[PDB]
């Protein structure tokens, strides 16, 4: 069977560029110094899981935090996690025009997950 959790945290958008990467909030802001612009700089880690071809990307989701002996994210210290629910463009192409349906589907396309450091979550 099934169990559904709704859940909440800070809204962000990365874009990627091979290995250059840039942090923007839900109003706009360079949060680039929080988490970081390369690889070797709080989620260096996410650096690697992506698909090949996958040279630039946008991708939408809501920044979490997660207690990695419980598993569980805390929404009541502990490690960054970016929950990654959209796509705006990505490999030179922006489509806002496929319903979301086809951006989460793709969603699958663009990286791999790390649990417990970038998932992937649903906006419904």
């Amino acid at each position: 069977f099934y169990i559904e959790t709704k859940l909440d945290g800070e809204r962000m958008q990365m874009h990627k560029d091979g290995d250059v990467y840039k942090y923007f909030s839900r109003n706009g802001y360079n949060y680039t110094d929080q988490f970081g612009a390369s690889p070797t700089e709080l989620t260096p880690f996410i650096h690697n899981a992506f698909k090949a071809d996958i040279q630039i990307c946008i991708l939408d989701g809501e920044m979490m935090a997660y207690n990695p002996n419980t598993q569980t994210f805390m929404q009541k210290d502990l490690q960054t996690c970016y929950c990654v629910f959209d796509v705006l463009m990505v490999n030179n192409k922006k489509l806002g025009h496929e319903t979301l349906r086809k951006r989460y589907e793709i969603l699958s396309s663009i990286f791999t997950p790390i649990p417990g450091r970038i998932e992937i979550v649903q906006k419904t």
